């Protein structure tokens, strides 16, 4: 009652290293058969010097499969293969495999032999126990169940030549029936002995020349080939990507024939085929092509092509395509279904049909392609419309026959939010593998389908992929940035800035986010009645604007809160805030003791009460002198007000005692900045009286406070008085406390841990300086906008992309709206842009352990 | 949505050739491994010289099942073996197995090595094609299809040691599902080469003693074991027999653990024992016995037993029985479910808990075993009530889990037609065969379920069985009968006899069978109206009855058609009819152009215008003289009558014509038999005015009469005017020509073929000296009844069970009341009663054929 989609694919086969290459070879029409001395020599024992063989055998990535060298030198290489390719396949479904760690998924692997394991076990005083666990049969199953830690069935089957195919119809049923909801379908096939090839040469089914004349007049057998294929299978509501649709899957068998066990019946399979079309609810004029088993026998090929031309061809009034990717790659016996299948589903993909090769004259037993009502693709001829018929048949009888629908979805209409620069991260297991996903990105900077699932797939601990990367796409700076992540957790914390950092449209370039905006209007309603509206303070600044008090606190209140919901849907939860005056007002938004609406009212208010009264004009200068200095330094009544750091004191006074550090400023080696906001002085004593009139209009916003927490850390009190009763509750007396009370920003610094990662939260990072000789060197601090620049949108997926680069895990897609389920077709592959640690060699069976009756 | 049972079940295990041998060693305590060279030496490479091993290994019939003596040689045994056993269980399950041979029914084999495949396979200078027909994994499964002719899936697969019931639960959702009818799964191991063993003794999983102590203080591991094992499943209405239904099947998979792969968990185990019980609906207090899987190891059993107190033990408040077929017999790696299965069957149909061996001490880490929780089997004890869990645990990972519930169909009541005499057919290879079969049929005489299951399978052709035999249950003779059968199709011919063969009692013995009955009250309302009964003329028959003509015809016609009815039903058509006078008329019957009222009142009609006319009395005096002699030596108006053979010529006429001849009789070697019917001359020249008023009473009854076919030869009309008018339609006019002409007995018996096989459809068979001498000498004359016999159904049963000799196919169940459809439990197996023609040896793979590290 469920439908059955295939979602991921990878693969290994002849002349094939990625499934990319694979379709290369294939639409090129080069022969994927080579006559090499790479297993055997060219023509012992008077075998074919033909055959299809993988590239490289040796290659295993043991760390990241947790197994120990010792165990991978004893293992059957085929397995290693299945291993790295069924990663591989999952990673090109668009899902990261820890999404599926406990869920009821199966695994079904058609294989056919274990040549590995007797030659691991000739020599009975040498053995070892391991050459069992990874040699026997079933655990070419069970060791994929163990890694990725699959709950479902695990079965090794095997059916002869159908074997592959006979695993996805399982597979099939199992997520038909509702049992599982995921499957990971196998095939393997490894030429290592001879002995077999003289076997089924003594039988009569290999080819003099190694080759597959599918559907030829020449046709005398077929040629053994290797491959290792992995599909992914899952249920439609789980897919991120869609191949095609499995409409229908069955299976039957010749049961008693007159002429033989071997030879093949074509009215058993017609009468499968006609079975399944049926129960499908198909008509058979809507199909278009039909992947045949062809595997250019004298006898079968006849006996299947009328079997497919009286399931078919009767009443069609049109041409039937078919094909055999056995022409171009050779036969590989257990694992002939699967590569058919991906064979299809390139071709799918790409548009083109791939053609077949060796096909000169027609087979004068087979009359449909003598007439036209059966037509062998040998060029290269366009997808038109339809469904794809896949069959192969076993040499002992077994049937089985798919039916799939491809999907067509159309490329997305385009949106304004397409213009918009996006982030991609990446991760690896070298340099190399990191470098090699972010130019892919580069190079399709504008699917945004691509990019979703390649971010999805990012999400890997430090400890399995040691090296992360990063890249803004779709911005005019661009460059990749890659380097190695340190191992373990690091704390999180956040820093927001107080007043003095605003400027000339404060955080414009990211009004184009969706989520900034609504933070924004949420802040303009709650303001709304209160005679002020922060989105002309955004459109529509001057500089008669924000040299006004009011304008700029609330103006860094709604920038700070919008800061904090983008970082909130980001995924990301803090484990410490400290802030500085206004940003310790934010810091209420930060832990969650306070909301949108007060944290603003309260900011205005605030702005209010200091606007609503009139005292003399105030100064912040900045002195380069320690905070035991400048108390007796200064005249009475002049107080220091900021504790920035060990040489960076704020003094707060008029203008004449502002006047008088100006000759000292002269005196040695001591600051001279005098930057104030509005001449007004804040952190002092002058405002002992600007409390009880705002403390008034507070007790009516923030009435039933909430408790702070402890990652919280004040700085408007001291550490002594943390466990008071004004200091655990964030109440209208804790705000006014904050404006009457210097703001240690020192003492609060030297809580934080080791190897902490600060974020900045302000519209502009003044305060990056000061956290840098404040804190410890083995700290990372992270802006997050800067004053004056062209776009600080680019800036903002910068600092997100560097806190990928520390090893905070962050999702970048939650930032956009969200793509539409099923990805249209055309998407770029993934699987072949998976690149592991390959720089050890392990072991492989020779033609020499094997018995040649000596 | 279709219930699924097991319906049969058939083995070869240790120490038990049979299936009943099997359960005796279970439940003797016999420990069914041994220390013997049987497959290798003693303790060579350090292994424990303990093992469980098959008594033979050579025995094939290879001629039934079709294989060149060349290709069995080079056949793996245990597909030889898997053969002859899933023919065992198709024919302990009730069912012919050719009432399966166009069917969807599937095959699922659990195997796990193939050591004959690469000991066939070591010189490549003298390979042969046919060992890899012979030895492919798959072929285990699709020989069988091929032979079988069964057309669902056919697969086998690898899953370490739950292989076999992995198996199970395959087919259990391919029947449950609608998709197969039946299905048919295996579990074959066996061990030839002792690599393996040397690679499971490094592992650790084997015990140094060689022994499963099971649920023990000191187990440290299990002892390698072999057996080939095979059940018929099928879904509800198809079972002739029912061990068990299935309520429920499945599997799951550890996952991934920190311990390692090889280490079991029990926490996966219990999930899927409470999920299964769950989706089935049964409560767990309804259980009251568990097959562990048991395998002795020293942390795989309290884990597993730790599992299953907590997903069973925690409400029970009773104990929990739990055994292990392991401490009996040793382990079998891939058909280590099946064999538990098999014991828990036997031990279900004896009604007694087999016990477990080598239990002296609990293991302390299990506490459920400590305070009564758990019961382990160490005694013979009863079967109580419920439902039994089997599971089986592979060392990969993979659980499997089955429910069933065992049928407790009681013994039916008695009957009034169980005291009836019955038929037992039996056919095999060899006379041995058919003389175990019937044997054991007389042992067990009052088992209506079992003869009926015992009748049902003997329906083989004479080629492929060709001896057959039949014994008479029930009866006061006895005795069976075996002969070996002539191949080929024989002709049935059908004779029925005339007047002179009634006597006192006709076919009262036989009015015990219902269809005969209801044929003669079916022609007793026929004659009803005509102030006839021919009860009182069965009955109460004195010697005032049957000297009437018109009684005698009536209970005549009336016992023939019968008689033709039983043969009818019977499944019987025969291929010639050839009558005599009377029998003539029931030949119409015979024929399908009459129908019982029709010949009934045909009969009677002919002696009410008989007995109404009257005629000088007539004779039938019988001479020892030829057909043309007769002519010229009796006197004018005396006519030959009777043409029964070349020497016995019956003459007419009346008294003094009759004295006239008895002067002659002493005269040479004349027979001087004189004997008459009431008096009258019939087939003579005194009846020529009979004729018109007998005329025109019959166009009243055989109003628009059929035509005779080409079967019916006519015995009334020469052979020149078989083409006329009057000799192709069964008329009125037919029948009144045959009682003024001369009955043709011998021109009518020179057209029956040679090899015939006669019946003789007669109350008293006294025409079978004439059939004798008058047909050809490779003919078969079977009598039906017998004059003055005390049992004439005993005497009716042996004509049937010699008609199964001659070759003709011929069911006596249907005969009798049907059997209903669930035999009770407790009914005798049939798979150890099948012996096979085991006279020739084939070739086994010895330990010498395996690299030994030279």
């Amino acid at each position: 009652m469920e439908e059955v989609v295939i979602a991921g694919m990878s693969g290994k086969l002849p002349e094939s290293e990625n499934l990319q290459e694979f379709w290369d070879n294939l639409i090129g029409g080069v022969d994927m058969v080579t006559d090499d001395d790479r297993r055997w020599k060219a023509g012992l024992y008077g075998l074919p010097r033909r055959s299809g063989k993988l590239k490289d055998l040796s290659r295993f990535d043991a760390s990241f499969f947790g197994v120990h060298p010792k165990q991978a030198h004893t293992m059957d290489p085929q397995l290693r293969l299945l291993l790295e390719v069924t990663y591989e396949a999952i990673v090109d479904g668009g899902i990261n495999p820890d999404s599926l760690r406990g869920t009821h998924t199966g695994v079904w692997v058609g294989v056919s032999g274990s040549e590995t394991s007797e030659a691991l076990s000739r020599d009975p005083e040498t053995l070892v126990g391991y050459s069992m666990v990874g040699c026997q049969r079933a655990m070419m199953a069970n060791r994929l169940s163990f890694f990725f830690d699959f709950r479902g069935p695990s079965i090794a089957l095997d059916t002869a030549c159908s074997s592959s195919l006979m695993a996805l119809q399982n597979a099939y049923q199992a997520i038909h029936s509702g049992q599982c909801p995921a499957a990971i379908v196998g095939g393997i096939n490894v030429l290592l002995k001879p002995n077999t090839s003289v076997q089924f040469l003594r039988l009569g089914m290999l080819s003099p020349e190694g080759t597959c004349k599918a559907f030829d007049t020449a046709g005398n057998g077929y040629c053994r080939s290797e491959g290792v294929v992995a599909v992914l299978l899952t249920k439609k509501s789980l897919a991120r990507r869609v191949y095609a649709t499995i409409l229908n899957a069955g299976t039957n068998t010749d049961g008693f024939k007159e002429q033989g066990v071997t030879f093949p019946s074509g009215d058993i399979q017609e009468q499968l085929i006609r079975s399944l079309y049926q129960s499908a609810g198909v008509a058979p004029e809507s199909f278009e092509y039909i992947e045949a088993h062809g595997t250019g026998t004298k006898v079968g090929d006849p006996q299947e092509l009328n079997g497919i031309t009286r399931a078919l061809c009767a009443t069609r009034q049109e041409p039937l395509l078919i094909g055999s990717t056995k022409s171009n790659m050779g036969h590989p016996e257990p694992a002939s279904g699967l590569a058919a299948l991906a064979k299809v589903l390139l071709s799918l993909e790409h548009g083109l049909w791939a053609p077949n090769l060796h096909f000169h004259s027609p087979n004068p037993e087979i009359p449909a392609l003598l007439d036209g009502r059966l037509q062998v693709v040998d060029q290269p001829l366009p997808v038109r419309g339809g469904n794809v018929g896949i069959n192969s048949f076993g040499f002992g009888g077994s049937n089985v026959h798919i039916i799939l629908r491809p999907n067509t979805q159309p490329p997305p209409a385009p949106a304004p939010h397409a213009t918009l620069p996006r982030l991609l991260r990446a991760s690896g297991r070298t340099p190399e593998a990191v470098q090699k996903l972010l130019e892919q990105g580069l190079r399709h900077s504008q699917d945004l389908a691509f990019l979703s699932m390649l971010n999805d797939i990012a999400a890997v601990p430090a400890t399995a992929m040691p090296f992360r990367g990063y890249a803004v796409l779709g911005g005019e700076r661009g460059g990749p940035e890659v380097q190695q992540v340190p191992a373990g957790e690091r704390p999180l914390w956040f820093i927001c800035s107080g007043m003095g950092t605003q400027w000339r449209g404060m955080g414009l370039s990211l009004m184009r986010l969706d989520r900034f905006r609504d933070s924004i209007l949420r802040s303009d309603e709650a303001v709304k009645p209160f005679g002020l509206k922060v989105s002309q303070l955004l459109l529509s600044t001057d500089e008669s604007t924000f040299d006004d008090i009011v304008h700029s606190f609330v103006s860094l209140t709604a920038i700070q809160i919008g800061l904090i919901d983008l970082l909130s849907c980001m995924g990301l939860r803090p484990d410490g805030i400290v802030g500085h005056s206004l940003g310790e007002v934010a810091c209420g938004y930060a832990d969650g003791c306070l909301s949108q609406e007060e944290a603003v009212l309260a900011a205005y208010w605030r702005g209010q009460c200091i606007k609503e009264a009139h005292l003399p004009p105030g100064a912040m200068a900045a002195v380069g002198l320690s905070w035991e200095e400048c108390k007796q330094r200064c005249p009475p009544g002049v107080v220091p007000a900021c504790h920035n750091s060990k040489d960076t004191v704020t003094i707060s006074g008029p203008q004449a005692p502002v006047f008088e550090f100006v000759e000292q400023l002269r005196k040695e080696g001591v600051f001279a900045k005098e930057v104030r906001t509005g001449g007004m002085a804040f952190h002092s004593y002058f405002m002992e009286a600007i409390a009880p009139p705002l403390l008034q209009e507070l007790k009516k916003v923030i009435r039933e406070p909430k408790p702070r927490s402890a990652r919280w850390l004040s700085t408007s009190i001291p550490e002594a008085q943390w466990h008071s009763s004004l200091a655990r509750t964030s109440s209208a007396e804790y705000n006014v406390n904050n404006l009457v009370s210097p703001v240690l920003f020192q003492e609060a610094l030297w809580h934080v841990p080791e190897h902490a990662v600060v974020l900045e939260i302000a519209p502009h990072a003044l305060l990056q300086a000061v956290l840098k000789r404040g804190l410890k060197p083995s700290c990372t601090i992270i802006p997050l906008m800067k004053k004056d620049h062209r776009d600080n949108l680019e800036f903002f997926l910068a600092g997100i992309g560097r806190l990928h680069l520390s090893g905070i895990d962050a999702n970048p897609n939650a930032l956009f709206p969200p793509v539409e389920f099923p990805a249209p077709r055309g998407t770029p592959l993934i699987s072949p842009l998976i690149k592991w640690d390959h720089s050890l060699a392990w072991d492989v069976p020779a033609a020499e352990d094997f018995p040649n009756g000596s």
